[PDB]
């Protein structure tokens, strides 16, 4: 009885589908760049985020249409795992074929049925070598006439059909970066072209005799006509930023990413197997993966989960492990009578950033409906607030305690902690990146709401990234004047909380003489509604060719 | 509205891209298996890929009928369900084949009450987004611009003396175009390559403002991994035969057939859309538009349906028209092994020596275009399941093929080189099949026909078998000497046959050419007049 193969054939055409439109979507971004539609560029991720669930939220449904006889026991919930697996030996996109299965089970079963043979949480039996690259995935450009002519190839064999602005002036520029340290090093520009936002990214590795290093060649336009490749990145420091966790991922038309995640593995050395599925847009395998990498850490170190650094939230419950890169954000119950019927506003702000353009000042997350936590890895201190600030939200499960719809984002260093830790030349850029963080947030349609110091984070290189997502609304959702009543915003009212430190508030003037002032916030909301939103540069406004 | 209206219409459009996307998973897996030279698989990837559609329609059908519990498929729900189907097709690039895949499902659920209200079986019921091709300009020589185009090709095997080719491609162009006229004549080349059999073609268009003309450069290697181009192909008439109908399916990776079909158009302005779709394997948007071409054609024509000329088949009852270029092949009943035999060629690498077919179980004709000369021949000899309905009939399990002219007949409207020309090909029609693991059980002039550009093909798989179920014993069981009785029967035609195709008669080509299959070999079919290869007669 093909009862549990009709299924496995069904949940695996869900994927084959989910990925079906994935790459048509991804493959509209070349034209949509010639074409002038950036309403379209900002709304396409928003279609990419949806397909995966758009395709499980049918196989999930059409499953139940005949899932009545022996509908469930794990007896046969397992022949689905076998039947499904046995069907993926030259399935090169198998890692994500498996990954589609997971979120389904977990949807039919409250993200909650048993582990490890009750799901694909690890890759099965390929597994390890990703040399799943039948085609080259990039071409090998070697210097014969070198660096005035060969790099002419790149710009000429681009499928991009538009009068360039000065290729020949770009050629003179590019060598200026190259001479920092040539021609005994080949070139390997990649295919296809990496797209995000108002930009196009020419990706490549400049292999040099000393060593091999990244080589990024981003393409731009004079909005809305004439285009100029701009700025020449080749640095590990730069590769990591562009590809950062505070900026939205990529439109790379990749029907094999597990291999592509292998090519860039040497463009972005520090990056994780799950940071590399994020970028290409396969964020739903980052999640199986992050967790895959996560559950290695604590199942291999010392000691337990603690409460995160900084200030305790009015809403969220935040924990982490002192060695680990990531934070877990659990929501409180408020009290016993208060009933979690849902919409949630909070889950809406966390989602309504799941699709938004973050631009470097906002960081992404993961969602699990029921996460099983080690009762033995739990401090007894973390537990006490955890137990009774989220009681309705969890359940003791014998040796384990179960928690529902938890959020995970890159651990950071709370700003207000660090603001204290620094002063001097350092203290300069901790305010600048702050206001800049609040200038760019605004332009993205993001007005921070509670804009206090500790709701943002920082990086090793030193940068601010917001992470407080209830007091968030669209810029067209607030009205701006404090002259002398719900939701309205008073821009100078902000002069109280933020200039409070008489070491840092003075220095606010030095860089942000107008964020205090109301006029300037109609400016940004108002210029968002003319159809215009300035997109982001993946570098310092100081590197640009323009200055 | 908590029903199947939405559940259902998107339950279909899912099997659809669940289907096509894996179509390209293999369609692009071909370079790596040609590259590897794993050509056995090249023949199973032309089985696999042929399978995909059929499985996804079969799957939804299981899903489809299951979702709406119990028996009934309703008609005004079949409209309800359709109205939804289009409103999701608008941002669809491959929406052309989304309407097709709709149809195969209605037919799966015995095609009763077949259309126009209830499905969209035509060209389209009602700006290129990306890279399609690329340009190359004779600015710095053509000797330099035949190494350029090439260093943007996928292949990872190392070309051995690519030096000759660049200089060897010039001439086909030079003696035909004129060294003055190839100063400013440039190239348009498709970003991906057409992979068939042992081949990895390069399909581009040559641009000479002395017209707009095709350009075709097959990539061949043998044994260890040598690479070179097996002739150059430029004039219009070559292209038919490389994209031709006796052929096996083509293997080019495009996620957007409409551009790819449409791009290739001007190369040979040769006929239609169903031919130019199927040349990629998208035969199931061919099995549709060939219903359009079926419908349009007879709209302003005063013809009728008649039997196709030739010597009435033992094999199979056939009808057709005066100016129609395709033949209808209702299988005789009470002479199924044809169901299965007729698609062992479909399944097979057709060699150009075999015709494509398309199968309709329940198929409709206006009996007015039917003349009762042919009525009772259909009404009686194909009557097992005849359904007559006042002014219309529906035929069951009927195949089709382009209607070439029959050979026996071709031979009298022939003499001169014409006979030396036409006979040569026939024996080479029998030779190809063996090498292709194919045996003609009745291999008579009766059952072979002639192509536009004078080729003979084998459209009688009715007594077919792989040559690996047969013995050709010297003196199932076959007597290659006695074929001359029926073969060498005319004192105008035969003798020409002892001149060239004398081996066909001796069991030693027969037997000893089999040992060459069940040893592993794959036969070098070619898609050119052989004389055309660069080494032969050129160098
Ligand atoms: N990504 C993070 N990096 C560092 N600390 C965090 C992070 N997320 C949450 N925290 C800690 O948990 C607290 C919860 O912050 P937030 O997300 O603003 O919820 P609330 O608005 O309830 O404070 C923060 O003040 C912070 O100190
Ligand atoms: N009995 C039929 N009547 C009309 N059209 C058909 C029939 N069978 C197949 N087709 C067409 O050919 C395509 C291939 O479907 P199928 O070969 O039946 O999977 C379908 O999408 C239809 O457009
Ligand atoms: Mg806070």
């Amino acid at each position: 009885r093909g009862l549990e193969l009709l299924i496995a054939q069904t949940i695996l055409q869900g994927f084959d589908a989910q990925y079906g439109r994935f790459l048509e979507v991804t493959s509209g971004a070349q034209q949509r760049f010639e074409q002038a539609d950036w309403h379209a560029v900002q709304q396409a991720m928003k279609n990419r985020i949806h397909l995966y669930d758009h395709h499980v939220g049918l196989v999930v449904e059409q499953l139940r249409c005949i899932t009545n006889g022996q509908s469930t026991d794990a007896e046969f919930l397992l022949r689905v795992k076998e039947h499904y697996t046995r069907l993926l030996p030259d399935y090169p996109r198998f890692e994500i074929a498996e990954s589609f299965f997971n979120s389904v089970y977990c949807r039919l079963f409250d993200h909650r049925s048993l582990t490890p043979e009750r799901l694909f949480i690890f890759s099965s039996q390929p597994e390890r070598r990703f040399r799943t690259i039948p085609r080259p995935l990039a071409k090998d450009f070697h210097p014969d006439h070198g660096w005035e002519s060969l790099l002419m190839r790149v710009i000429s064999d681009l499928p991009l059909r538009l009068h360039w602005q000065n290729k020949s002036r770009d050629i003179h520029y590019i060598i200026r970066h190259l001479t920092e340290t040539l021609s005994k090093s080949h070139l390997q520009v990649a295919n296809e072209l990496f797209y995000r936002n108002k930009a196009a990214w020419l990706v490549g590795k400049l292999i040099t005799p000393s060593g091999t290093l990244p080589f990024l060649l981003p393409i731009h336009q004079t909005d809305d006509g004439e285009l100029f490749i701009d700025t020449c990145l080749t640095t590990t420091a730069e590769a990591s930023i562009v590809f950062g966790f505070a900026r939205s991922y990529f439109m790379v038309y990749a029907p094999l990413p597990a291999a592509l995640v292998e090519w860039l593995r040497e463009i972005l050395p520090g990056k994780t197997t799950a940071e590399l599925y994020m970028a290409i847009g396969c964020q739903k395998h980052a999640k199986t993966e992050s967790y895959r990498e996560y559950l290695v850490y604590l199942q291999g170190c010392n000691e337990q989960f603690i409460e995160a650094p900084g200030i305790r939230g009015m809403v969220m419950l935040v924990f982490t492990l002192p060695g680990f890169d990531r934070v877990f954000k659990v929501i409180k119950d408020k009290f016993a009578p208060q009933k979690e019927m849902s919409a949630a506003h909070v889950r809406a702000c966390y989602q309504l950033v799941k699709e938004h353009d973050r631009v470097g000042r906002m960081a992404d997350t993961q969602e699990f409906e029921n996460f099983v936590l080690e009762k033995r890895h739990i401090s007894p201190a973390l537990m006490e607030l955890l137990l009774q600030e989220a009681a309705e939200k969890i359940t003791d499960l014998g040796e384990q305690i179960v928690i529902r719809h938890l959020y995970i984002e890159r651990r950071m260093v709370p700003l207000n902690i660090w603001l204290e830790q620094v002063e001097g030349q350092q203290l300069r850029d901790a305010i600048e990146e702050y206001g800049n963080a609040i200038r760019q947030l605004a332009a993205a349609n993001i007005f921070p709401g509670d804009m206090l110091f500790k709701n943002f984070g920082v990086t090793r290189h030193g940068r601010v990234v917001f992470y407080d997502y209830d007091e968030i609304c669209y810029m067209t959702e607030v009205n701006f004047r404090d002259i002398p009543s719900p939701g309205d915003v008073f821009p100078e009212e902000f002069r109280h909380w933020l200039c409070a430190d008489p070491r840092i508030g003075p220095l606010f003037e030095e860089m942000h003489a107008d964020l205090f002032r109301a006029d300037y916030w109609r400016a940004l909301q108002n210029r968002i509604r003319e159809g215009h939103v300035e997109d982001v540069y993946a570098y310092r406004r100081r590197q640009r060719f323009s200055v």
